[PDB]
Order: structure tokens, then C-alpha cells, then sequence
């Protein structure tokens, strides 16, 4: 009853981690079902403060990205729902949590848990009709109320893991390559650099304002513009210093002829700028603006550019459908990817955890799909997911907040991208169409219930995804009512584009792995085991709609060839639909197409991919086919532009890490995207380890670079804020200009890590150097103003000659010391180090002295 | 003599802009007498690959639009015979032309030349009784021959044009909103668009040919019906697909109770077609034969439909004075203009530089005004004009071969409407008389030397007409011979049209603006000058007629009351002649007829007027007026159908430009002939930029639209197609064809451009998508199977990832590229984009694969 739930809800939750390699220490991972038998042990524990707890009609939920595989308390038992949901219950054996104490409760979990943001917040608990309620000590994002620290090398994947764990001490280390310049060696420095500069010794007065001439622009952007002369401190006046700006495509020519090109003159009393297109007057104005000052000076250098994209797409991709993120995150979002001439927003708009864009006719997929509650019968919503509570939990943006997101990317010259997962990822819609289906067939509505359906009511498919959900992930590619459900998201989306004044260029139909995980390499089936790998029944275990009766049907006609080529027959009838809705370029995750004969198989004139394999798995030479095929090769790497990936190797920093340990600013901004084969001398695979790359074949050249955050720890829009800035400003970089480190792209030409020394790592860190002083000493302070929660990094620190030595990852930026265990800080000075004895703790300062990094002992 | 002239033929002539804006940058364009203070620089380079020319009696003549202000040679001078033809001439100073040197001649013109097609062909030497001969480079259509390319911004009118240049660049983004429709999408789709029409999934199959019920028609028509089935492919045998046809007005009520309405129902084993009257029927049979794709399939959709003339009059206007077109290029007109259901054919057969019909009983119309030489005793010749060369040029349709075509329009449905000009734009048909009462006069005949004079010996009067010709353009209106004149002219070409079975209905006479161009507003007179205005001597310059002692006689009568008001007293007269010869419509260009009363004071029973004042000028709210006054507007305004304009805004296309930059298809497709005021959020004026219109006044509706092809550039049947198709389809479509998109008009209603939302542009867009690629993958191969030398338009391409995309404003039309300096030539194909470097080139290919487009640089 409701006595119970409040009495467990009162119950102190611990997690610590006991063992991230238990396969290396006898568990036998292997028989317990271990994807490559590897499986860690953590030690749950449930202090009780109270009175006994011996009632035993109860259930505790709890989630966790990893699958729970043994249960070493026998008074326990757990058992997983869908996706990250998990009970843990009491067997018969269970004789309560006595009064103060605490019951231990030691589980195995498959693979590794390498960071303690792996442990979801919130677990509850349930009765019997009584209402459920969090475990209190749970309900929190700051995990040290419930989530011992790791200690020893329990942030190791394997015994052999090379990675560098980051304190102080060893972040000192990493840091210390670099140093803060003199304000005199960045006068002129534009972000992104720009293709051609000439900074002259004389510096423009803007204090007193500035005098534009934004003719050139549609009103909505030329207001974007005056508004960021006002946010950083430049008065905007009839009698200030001028600022012409004409259109001129004819002035452009070779790679400099195309949209967002410029003509950039800074005098002494005046300013011009010649844009080949209204975006190129756009991004000669963000480049004047780039050039303010965060002293408030005024001063910017007098110099002449000319400047171009190496790529027309520029990419910052967001995830609101693992968790929703409000409307004005997306718009600040907006504004520092203007701000750095990022042009390309892709909305993931749903998934299998939720669906954010009201459509209208279908109100089940924002009304169901769109919150997230425990209702054990997904009528009213989807299960809960990611730590966010029983509670109704969610959100989706109105067809009125789409259009104003819409109206809001296009007067900053940023495309908005829609994508609609599918086949796989739809859990969302998928669950909602079933919501819609039985409501609809009570009334005895029946072909209105089946007009939008996405079942197949014989397929008894088993078939488990890589989030761990069932069947209901996968809409059926089969049927009818599945087509007329995506005819009527497009149809109902491109309206809202057109509405808008930007009118749909590329439907991105998602396209992730369509596969039942269960039949992956990494397990075995129980009747002959192979060692070293998870021991299953596949016997049960079947291809993506192998049950479906109306797919078998389909391909006995003739219209596809079998199974296992269901989702590539999909992505080229989602194509039919896309084109016949009048847009003409598809995107999609490359899974969705590896089975495409080539582009030359959609509808669409262009069909785009974003790319997403590791290099050390590779893709240094994979990526060349997906050219040479006709499609337009987004890169979007995650061993290096994932932003849901941590900044550092710590076990207190947020992030999944399943394509690589780390991507900090440095690292993004390292990254040639154009000639993937050099980042073997330039950076290291997911274990810290170098690697080789690699490729024969031809390389047309890449479309453009797209940096992802997927939210499923990004539970808060702070928290999406943290992961995105500030390496989104490397990312934008990297995105627009190519250095003269990025080398041309060589057949057969084997960079081998450590070994080989072709690329110009010297030019490299001096560009690293220069860019990384440019966000500590002026950017990071417009991100201030900006009101984005970016990430400051934890200072580098030592003690030699018994004074504190402090550096950055990003020089610039002010150092604070504590020698009273945090509770009161000074400013760190470089030439006046301070003596110091006894414990040391350091972090750094936002420019506007209101925000610190997290604090570490030195 | 002969070898002076001889040498000076072998001079190699380069014509090079030097400035478009002088008087921007410093000439004084007011002090040389500029209209408006506007002038340009042009470089006229004849180079001497021979021995010196040292030779002085010589002269050089040579064509231009622009009157030549000042020589900055001082060995030069240049001086305007009449209307287009000036003379270039040694001075005293003049040491000939060296031996193997280029020389230079700089110099000023009036306005601006902003397109290579300014210039024209065949300069020409004469020298004491030898015989004149071409400057040789110049003796072709070919511009690269003797005119330089133009570079920079000399395409701009002024400094603050905003127009577009059109390049591979800008032209891409020009075609960005469009794309390529599948053949799926465009099924059952007939041009004109027909007002009601519900197509069905099934096609009926043409393939074994057609078996047609024409008995509804007389033979000549039928005959066209029979013979269009044939050059389409689908052949016509008593077994084929059945046709059947019927007449039965009372099957038609409303709006579709007009001449040309038809109901069609194509089934999948037969077709009915049943006309409101025959034109009716033979329209149906249009509607069935534009469905015949152009893939010899012969399958058409099956549909029914319901179709009417939104207007009566579905003009092309065709200028043969300026220079001539052949019968058959008439013919093939004419063909043109039956598919797609224009019924009206005006025919400008005068001008001031040629007379183009046979009228017996006045044989010097034709000896003397149907060709141009030079004999500046204009005895046996009228002066050459228009480039055409020293030797006689011309050509004029015999009796015979007007009534040919008057017969072989109506087999097709189409109104010839005879235009013979007058009072102004007369010189051919003055001069000519003249050349008679001379001739007559010698014999000593009096009476019938001044039986059809058109000059008045006593008029004295200096006046300068808009081509520049002095007052020999102007018919003297008040002569009882002029009179005479008319009714001769009018008497013969109606018995012509009689024995042609097809009566005149309406008489059209010119009525073209007037005045001398010399009291205009641009110009001053030196006593006082006011700025910005061509300085002149106004005190010699006249009003026309002004010192006819014949006119101030009728005046002084009472008849007339001054000489402002004699071309409307004119147009009064001729309306009594036009009536006594039995035709009860007369019609005029506005200004012919502006200082009327109303309508009410002419003769006959209908007064038509080709409306063509520009929007950006005024015209949205001028127009009104016209049909309030009872006058019948046929919509003719240059900004839109002005067909002698450019498709695009590049120098290197044909097209005269004064009341717009350019007219592509989509433009013309775009102009809502009967909310002109809507125009204003749908098209920019004359220089780019957007414009406003509403008007207050009632707005009873248009009669008609007529799109013109003047042909001063158009010198040869190839040019004169290439200027007409394909946007005369685009005219068809707007002529026969309301659009949901076109709004009813709104008295008070304001549009403004780039401001105002008040057109659906969405629907707009879609419409102009479908049509253009009807254009482009079906109508075009008919144009090729007609023997049309239509414009193909040059692609739109660009660059990315190293890879070429290319687009059309046709879609459907291949596209070719080459990366050898256009040597080779290959196929682009979007969904296998090629890898490019360096230098591209790209052009487009007709349906046949027979004809190219021009070829530009990406
Ligand atoms: C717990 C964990 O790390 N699981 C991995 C998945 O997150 C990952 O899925 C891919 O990466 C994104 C997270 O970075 C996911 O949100 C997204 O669903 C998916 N990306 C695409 C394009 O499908 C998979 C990749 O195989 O690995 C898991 O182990
Ligand atoms: C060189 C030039 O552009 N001159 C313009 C004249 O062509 C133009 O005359 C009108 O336009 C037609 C050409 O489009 C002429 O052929 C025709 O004589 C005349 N049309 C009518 C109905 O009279 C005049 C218009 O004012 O402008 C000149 O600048």
C-alpha cells in the first residue's frame, strides 16, 4: 500500500562501483549473456533510517544504460522492462530492510560503467495501487548524493586501457604545450579565420558606435545583426563609425563564388563589406563582430579579407527526443551558431523515446508520444526513460514554436533540417499510433484506426535494438497505413516550412541500425558457445519483422528481396514520398542506405549521409565509397565531433563514450575532416592507443561537418549547454576553414601514429595555440553574454618549490586556488605564484566572474 | 575612289565599352546634350593589318540605337544621317591609318548600352562614285567578331542597380526553388491549363494510331487537327483510337458559354471532344495533342474536362517592318500559336523603315518601302537601318502571300489584325509617296503625282521622333491626299482579307507616340538650363506639323483645335474610314487615342487599345481608366510582354531593355494580366528594386493580353524565334489561363513588394514548377518537331565537394558540361554528379539533341 512506497521512498540510495573488468577477474561474463563477455560489478545499497521494511508487495524502478545480468543478494531478484527501465523486487526469500541498517546488494551489468553520469538518478518505488515515489536521495542531478566516487583505475575499460586519466597533476601535463599570449599577438583574428587576411598595425575606434548600412538585408536578419552590436557593448548610432555593406556575386570568383562569401575592409574610419549573397554580408558582419573586444575597448584591427566556406554545410545537430529541450535553449542555440557561421540545424525530432513537433490530424504523437510517465500500459505515455522520474515528464514544441524556430535559424542564414527516425527508432510513434489505434477502435472507428498504424497485429518478431527495446521500435516499412503516416509527417512538417519562408531542402529520414542486436557478433548462441563471447538462446531471436505477415508478403510479390533488405526498400520509398512532397535531397544515418546500389537509387536529385564510422574501426577508408557513390558525405565522426562525448577522461565528467574516451575543444578543432587517413598522427583511438589509417581508393572530397549532441544524459538544458560550448566553437571552425595543416588527401599515403611524421603537428599547435587563447581571452566572455552554460575546464595545476603552478586548457581564462579545502578562493596570479602547503584545490572563472569550473585537488 | 574604299573594307573594327555611367564619373552628359544627363563611352578600334590608308575623301557608315554626343579623336567626326544611321569621317587633321597600327576612336553616346546587342553589324566605306563595301569582320550576326566582351559592372544602368547579372552562379540559385518532376506527376497535365479537369489513373493508348471524327470542322481546319496528330507521332487509321466530335452550344452556360469552350472526356477505349463552336472543337483536339509525350509512347491520361477562354483575344504581335520575316517563319508562328490556343494575329506590317504589304494600285509601297539601300536619294530605296548591310535588304508579302496567310490562320482559329501606322512610325509609306509624286510629277502628271502625297510642301517643322528620324516619319494628317491614302490602303487590304474568307474586324492604326522627342522632359534648353537634363537649342525645335501650312489652316477652320490635338483628330478620322469600309472595331497603341473624349468618340462600334504603360511607372492605376472610358484593353505592357526584351540580364543576350531588364519564361508566366496591381509582391521594376501599387478606381476587367515581338534586333527568322519560344507558351498559358494565384482586384488594395503577403506565392511557385516542366520534358520536343529556333537557356551550375551540380529553368532539358575549354562535350546526370576541377563548362541540349544553348563558365 502507500505505507510501503513511503517507507522505501525514504531508503538511501549508494551505488559504487566494485569491479569494471570482472571478466579479467574470474566472473564469467560469458555464461551470464555478456556482449564479448565483458561485465562490471556494482554494489547497490539501501540504507534504511527507519522502521523495518517488511512488506513485500512491492517494486523498485530504476534505470541504467546497461542490461543487469546477475543479482548476488538471493533476498533480490531484478527484471528489465523496456529500453533503460528495470525493476528490482524481492524474492521469497526476502525478509526486509531492517531498521537502520544497510542491505547490500551487489549486481553484474554488461560491459563497463566508466563514468559515474552512467548511473540514471531517480528510482521509485511501487505498491499496489498506492502512487509511486522517488527514492528522495535519488531525486537530484548531482550524483554525489547517491554515487560513490571511483577510486584506484576503476575508470580503466581493460587492463591495457592507454588512456590518460585526468587531476591536476596530469592535466597540467596535457595543458602545459600551451601558454596565454600577449593581447598585441591577437590583434585581427577573426573565428572562424578566415581564407585571406592582412591585418594592418592600426586598430578601428567602435566605442562611440557604429553607423550600418544592412540595406543588403531582409529586415529579420539585418535586426539579428544590430541586436549582437548591442549585446557586446557597440552602440548603434546615425553618427558612428560606418559600416557599409553591398551584394555582388560578380566580384566573386573559383571556390570564392558561393553563398556566404566575403570581402571584409576594416579602415580607420570606415568599415565595407561586400557579401556574394545576403549570408556573405551576414558573415562579414559576424567577422567584424568576432573581432569586438571583451574589454569593452571598442577597438578592433583596420585589415582586408576575403573569405569563403570550405564547406556549405556546417552542421550542429541536436537530439530533443531522448529528452526535451525548451524552445529558448534552441534559440540560444541558434544564436552562437550565427554568431560562428554554423548555417545547418538537424532536429532530431523524435526517436524511440519521445516525439517534440505537434502534427496536426495526429494529435496521439505529441499527446502520448511527447511525455514520458509510468503507465505501465502506454496509453497516456510512454514508459519512462533516462532518469527523469515517474512522473509525467517531457514536452514538444507547438506547430507555432516550430515555425518560430524556423523564422528564427533563417534570419540567421541556418537551415533547418528535420529528421523523423524510421524504420527503427520510432518507439515514440509507434506507441502512440497503437494509443491512437485503440482509441479509435473503442468508438468502432476501425479504418480510422488503421489509417496511421504502424503495426503489423501478426508480427510476433523478437528482436531487441541496441537502446534495448522490442519490436515497437520498428515502424513496419510494409504497410500501407505506415506510408500514409510518413506521407502525412512530411506533408504536415513542409507546410510548416513553408509558413515559416524556408521551405523543407532535405527531409533526414534517420536510418540507424535496423538490426535485432541479439544475432551481433559479440554473442553466441547457447547450443555451441564460442568462448570469449555472450552465451544467448538464439533460437528465438529473429530478423526485424521476420513475424511480419504482410513483409513475408511483400517480398513473395516480389517487391523486395528478402528481409534483411526491408530497411534499404524503405529509405528509397521514403524517397518517393520526399520528393513527391516537392523537396528533393534525403539525409540519412549510413546504415539506412549501405544496401543502396548507389544514389543513383532515390528519387532525390541528392541524397546525403551523415557519416559515422570510427577511424580505427576504418572509416579513414570507408568514408571514400560513400563518395564515390554519389551520395554527399556529412562528416559527423562521433571518435571526434559526438558532443554527447566527454570533454576529459574523469570519472566525474558527463557523456556517453562508446566511440571514444574523449573530445576535448583541442581535439575537435585537430580533426581533418577532408583527409580523415592524417588524424592517425594527430589523435588516438577510444583506449588511448595509436592507430594506422590508410586509402587506396579516390576521394572526391566531403560535403560538409556536422557535430551531434544526443541527449540521453542531457537531462537539462544547462547540461546540453555543457556538452555543446564551448567545442562547438572548434567545431565551427574546422567547419569553415580549412588550415594548411589539413593536408591534401594522398592514395595509398599510410599514416602510422607515433610512427610516421608527415602532418605539420608544428603549425598545427601554433594554430591550436592561437585559437584556444582567442575563446579563453574573447569568446568564452561573448558566451557569457549569451547566456549559454558552457563548460569550464578544470584547471592544470602542480606545486613546485612549494608554490602553486595553475594553466588552462583555454589561456585566458582566470584560475582560482583554495589551501582551506574550497571555502574560500584566491585569484591564481602567474607572475606571483603563490606559496602553498598541505591540501590545494583549483577551477577556473567565467570572464564575467559568476561561474566556476567543478573544483579538483591538486 | 574604289581602292580607298577597298582598303577601309579591310580595316578590322573592335567595339569596347569603356563606361556605362559616364556621367557618374565625371563627363559632363548635360553639356552634349544627354536626355536626362546620361551617357556612355565607348571605344571604337579600327585596326590596319594592310598599308597606310591615307586616303581623305572617304566616309564611314554605321548603325546604332544611341546618338553619338562627342568624338574624342580629333583626325574624326561623326554625324547622324537619319533614325539609326550616323557617319564617321576624317576632319582636317586626319594622317590616315598607319600601316599595321590599331587607331583609336573614343566616344560619347546618349544613355546607356548595357547589352553587346547594342551594337550592330556592318559598318560600311564609301568613297566618290565607287560602290560601298563592308568593313569585313563586321559582316555578321556574330558580336565576338567586333565587340568586345563587357567585364566588371558595365552591365549596371547605374551605380545603384539591382538587378542580377545572370551567370552559372546566380543563374543556379535563379533555378534553386525549382526541380525535376517525376513522369508520374505530370499525367493528364494540358496546356493551356483548362479550367476544370479531373484526370484518372488510366491512360488510353494512342500507340496504333487515332481514328478522328472531324466532320465538326471545315477542311482546312480538320486538315491542321489531322496533320498535328502526324508530326506528334500518332498516326490516323479508321482502326485507331476513336475521336469523336460535336457542336452544341446549348451544352455551355455562363462563363463557358464562349468561343472556344469545350468539354473532353478521354476514356481508355475512346475520346469526345464537343465544342461550344468549331474553334471549340478544334481547341479539344489541341488539349489532346499537347497531352502526347514526347517519348513516342503515344499513352495520354484518361480525364475529364471542362475549358474556356478566360479571354477572347489571345494575342502575338509581330513587328516584319523593322526588318522582314519570311512567309514561313509566319507559318510556323502561326502553328505555334494554334497548339497552344492564341487566337490573335497582329501583324505589324509598317513601320518607319519598311512597308511590307503589296497594295495595288500604289506600287512604290513596296519598290521603294520594301527595301533598304544606300541611296541617299531614297529614289529607289529608304536609307539602310539596322545593321543590315550597304546593299539592298528587304522583302514585303505579295497579295498572294498575305491572303496564304490570312487562310492558313484561320484554318487555325487565329484573327489577323492589320497594322499600317499613322500618323507617326510612317516614314516608309512618306517616302515612298514621295518617290511616287516625283516619279508622276517628271511625266508631268500633277494629279496623280499628289493623289495619295503624304507631305505637306510648305511644312517646314523640325521634329525628331524616338528613333530619331525628322519629320518625314510623320504622315501629314491634315492633307485631303493622306486621306486618300488611308482609304486606299484600308479599301485593298480588306478585299484581300475578303477573297481570304476571313473579313477584318478590326483595323489596328498605330496611333504610336507623336511628338517631337526634343521638348520632352529630359532635355533643357541652353538659354536656361536647369541640371540633370540634356542641354539643347529648344528654339528651333517644333511641335509636329507645326509649320504645316495645310494644318493651321484645318485648324483655323475649326476642325482641329490646335496641333496637340491633331493625332487625335486623326485617329477620329481614320475610325470614320475604318467604318466606311465596313469593319466596326478599330484599334491603337494608348497614345493615339489618349486625348479622346471616351470611346464614344469614334465611329465604329469597339475600340480596342494596346495597353502599355509599365506597372513601376504608374501603369496599375492607368489602365483603369481605359476601360472606364469604354475602351477595350488588350494587355500589352512592356514590362511583361514585351517579347524584343532579354530573357535574362547578361550582356551577351539579344533583347532591346527600355521598359524592363528582362523577361524569362517564369516572369511572363508570373504576370497577373487582370490584378496588375498584384504584380507588385511578384517582380521588380526596371533596375531590380521592388515597387508598390494599388489603385482606388473601379476595374471592370481586361479584354485580352498580347505579347509583342518588335524586331529592330531581330534581324534574321532565327532570332526572331529564338526572342518568341518558348516564353510565348508562357503568354498561351496566362492568356487562356486564370490562376487560383491571380486575385480578384481590390480597389484600395496596396501591394508592396518585399512588404506585403498578400499573394499566395506558394501556389504561385508550385503552378510555374509544374509548367516549366511540362516545358521542359514534353513541350519543348514539339517545338524541335515544328522547326522553331526557340531559345534554349544556358543551366545553372556550381561547385561542391568538388563535384558539379547543374539545374535548368526547364526541367527536363539534358544538360552538357566539359572540362577541356569545351572541346568535349558530356552529359551531366544529377544523381552521378561529376568530379570537377579548374575550369567547367556548361550549356544545355533540345530534346532532339540536335540544337545547344550558348555555353558559359561555371
Ligand atoms: C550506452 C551506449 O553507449 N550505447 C551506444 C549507443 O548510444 C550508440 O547509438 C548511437 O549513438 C548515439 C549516442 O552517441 C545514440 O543516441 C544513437 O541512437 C546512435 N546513433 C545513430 C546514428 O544511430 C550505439 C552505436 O552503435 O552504440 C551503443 O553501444
Ligand atoms: C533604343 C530603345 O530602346 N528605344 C526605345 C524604343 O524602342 C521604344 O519604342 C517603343 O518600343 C518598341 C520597342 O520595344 C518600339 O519598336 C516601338 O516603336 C515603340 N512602341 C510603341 C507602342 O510605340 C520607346 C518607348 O517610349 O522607348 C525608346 O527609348
Amino acid at each position: 500500500d502507500q505505507q510501503l512506497v513511503d517507507q522505501l521512498s525514504q531508503l538511501k540510495l549508494n551505488v559504487k562501483m566494485l569491479d569494471n573488468r570482472a571478466g579479467e577477474n574470474g566472473v564469467d561474463c560469458a555464461a551470464l549473456g555478456a556482449d564479448w563477455a565483458s561485465c562490471n560489478r556494482v554494489l547497490f545499497t539501501l540504507s534504511n533510517d527507519g522502521q523495518a521494511i517488511d512488506g513485500k508487495d512491492w517494486v523498485i524502478y530504476f534505470h541504467s544504460p546497461r542490461q543487469t545480468l546477475r543479482v548476488d543478494n538471493d533476498q533480490f531478484k531484478i527484471a528489465h522492462l523496456t529500453g533503460d527501465l528495470y525493476k528490482l523486487e524481492p524474492t521469497a526469500k526476502f525478509s526486509g530492510f531492517p531498521a537502520g541498517k544497510a542491505v547490500e546488494i551487489p549486481v553484474v551489468a554488461e560491459y563497463w560503467q566508466l563514468f559515474r553520469n552512467d548511473f540514471l538518478p531517480r528510482w521509485y518505488a511501487t505498491s499496489g495501487d498506492a502512487k509511486p515515489k522517488m527514492l528522495a536521495n535519488t531525486d537530484t542531478e548531482n550524483l554525489d548524493q547517491f554515487v560513490a566516487p571511483f577510486t584506484g583505475d576503476q575508470w580503466k575499460r581493460t587492463k591495457d586501457d592507454k588512456n590518460i586519466l585526468m587531476t591536476p597533476a596530469s592535466r597540467f601535463v596535457s595543458n602545459a604545450d600551451l601558454q596565454t599570449l600577449p593581447a598585441g599577438a591577437l590583434r585581427g583574428k577573426i573565428v572562424p579565420t578566415p581564407m585571406q587576411v592582412k591585418v594592418h598595425a592600426q586598430d578601428a575606434d567602435l566605442r562611440k558606435g557604429v553607423a550600418l548600412d544592412l540595406s543588403t538585408l531582409v529586415k529579420p536578419a539585418a535586426d539579428v545583426v544590430s541586436q549582437r552590436f548591442a549585446l557586446l557593448g557597440v552602440p548603434v548610432q546615425t553618427n558612428g563609425y560606418p559600416i557599409k555593406t553591398d551584394i555582388q556575386p560578380g566580384k566573386f570568383k573559383g571556390a570564392m563564388a558561393v553563398s556566404g562569401a566575403y570581402e571584409l575592409k576594416i579602415g580607420k574610419k570606415e568599415a565595407q563589406v561586400i557579401g556574394f549573397d545576403q549570408a556573405g554580408v551576414f558573415y562579414g558582419l559576424q567577422s567584424i563582430l568576432s573581432l569586438v573586444p571583451s574589454d569593452g575597448s571598442g577597438k578592433i584591427a583596420t585589415l582586408d579579407a576575403s573569405d569563403a566556406p570550405r564547406f556549405p554545410y556546417r552542421g550542429i545537430f541536436l537530439d530533443v527526443a531522448r529528452n526535451f529541450h525548451k524552445k529558448d535553449a534552441v534559440l540560444r542555440l541558434l544564436d552562437q551558431m550565427a554568431a560562428y557561421k554554423l548555417n545547418k540545424f538537424h532536429f532530431h525530432l523524435s526517436d524511440d523515446e519521445g516525439w517534440r513537433i505537434e502534427i496536426p490530424g495526429l494529435p496521439e504523437l505529441t499527446e502520448v508520444g511527447g511525455q514520458r510517465c509510468h503507465d505501465l500500459s502506454e496509453t497516456t505515455c510512454l514508459l519512462p526513460q533516462y532518469g527523469q522520474g515517474p512522473d509525467v515528464y517531457g514536452g514538444f514544441f507547438s506547430r507555432q514554436d516550430y515555425i518560430d524556430i524556423i523564422k528564427y535559424a533563417q534570419a540567421r542564414q541556418i537551415e533547418v533540417i528535420p529528421e523523423i527516425d524510421m524504420p527503427a527508432h520510432a518507439r515514440a510513434a509507434v506507441v502512440s499510433m497503437e494509443a491512437r489505434y485503440k482509441k479509435l477502435h473503442a468508438a468502432g472507428k476501425e479504418q480510422e484506426a488503421n489509417e496511421f498504424r504502424l503495426v503489423d497485429q501478426t508480427d510476433t518478431s523478437n528482436t531487441t535494438s541496441v537502446q534495448f527495446f522490442n519490436r515497437q521500435s520498428y515502424l513496419n516499412p510494409c504497410l500501407d497505413s505506415s506510408q500514409r503516416f510518413v506521407d502525412k509527417v512530411i506533408g504536415e512538417i513542409a507546410q510548416m516550412h513553408k509558413e515559416a519562408g524556408q521551405p523543407i531542402k532535405t527531409w533526414h529520414f534517420g536510418g540507424a541500425e535496423a538490426k535485432n542486436i541479439r544475432l551481433g557478433a559479440g554473442y553466441t548462441d547457447k547450443a555451441k558457445p564460442e568462448p570469449g563471447k555472450g552465451i544467448i538462446d538464439q533460437s528465438n531471436e529473429d530478423k526485424p519483422w521476420a513475424k511480419s505477415q504482410v513483409c513475408q508478403t511483400m517480398i513473395k510479390e516480389g517487391k523486395v528481396a528478402d528481409m534483411e533488405h526491408l530497411p534499404s526498400y524503405f529509405g528509397q520509398e521514403v524517397s518517393k514520398l520526399v520528393k513527391a512532397h516537392g523537396i528533393d535531397r534525403m539525409q540519412a544515418w549510413q546504415d539506412g542506405l549501405k544496401d543502396a546500389e548507389s544514389s543513383k537509387a532515390f528519387a532525390t536529385s541528392r541524397v546525403g549521409v551523415n557519416f559515422w564510422d570510427t577511424l580505427y574501426w576504418g572509416g579513414f577508408d570507408s568514408v571514400n565509397d560513400w563518395a564515390n557513390k554519389g551520395y554527399e558525405v556529412v562528416v559527423s565522426n562521433p571518435d571526434y565531433v559526438y558532443m554527447d562525448f566527454p570533454y576529459e577522461v574523469n570519472p566525474d565528467e558527463r557523456g556517453y563514450y562508446w566511440g571514444t574516451r574523449f573530445s576535448d575543444e583541442r581535439k575537435v578543432f585537430s580533426f581533418a575532416p577532408d583527409n580523415m587517413p592524417q588524424n592517425a598522427e594527430t589523435s588516438v583511438d577510444r583506449d588511448g592507443n595509436h592507430f594506422n589509417a590508410k586509402s587506396d581508393k579516390p576521394w572526391p572530397g566531403a560535403y560538409g561537418l556536422s557535430a551531434q549532441l544526443w541527449s540521453e544524459t542531457q537531462r537539462t538544458d544547462p547540461q546540453m549547454e555543457y556538452m555543446i560550448f564551448p567545442r562547438a566553437l572548434s567545431v565551427a571552425e574546422r567547419s569553415w576553414h580549412r588550415a594548411g595543416w589539413e593536408q591534401d588527401y594522398r592514395a595509398g599515403r599510410e599514416y602510422k601514429g607515433g610512427e610516421t611524421h608527415f602532418v605539420d603537428t608544428q603549425a598545427l599547435e601554433k594554430d591550436w595555440l592561437r585559437f584556444a587563447n582567442i575563446l579563453g581571452q574573447r569568446e568564452l566572455a561573448k558566451l557569457d553574454k549569451g547566456g549559454v552554460a558552457y563548460r569550464l575546464p578544470v584547471p592544470g595545476a602542480r606545486v613546485a618549490g612549494g608554490k602553486l603552478e595553475a594553466n588552462i586548457a583555454l589561456p585566458g581564462l582566470g584560475i582560482e586556488y583554495s589551501t582551506d579545502g574550497g571555502k574560500q578562493w584566491q585569484r591564481y596570479d602567474a607572475k606571483a605564484k603563490p606559496a602553498v602547503s598541505g591540501e590545494v584545490q583549483v577551477r577556473s572563472v567565467s570572464p564575467d566572474g559568476k561561474r566556476y569550473s567543478r573544483a579538483e585537488k591538486v
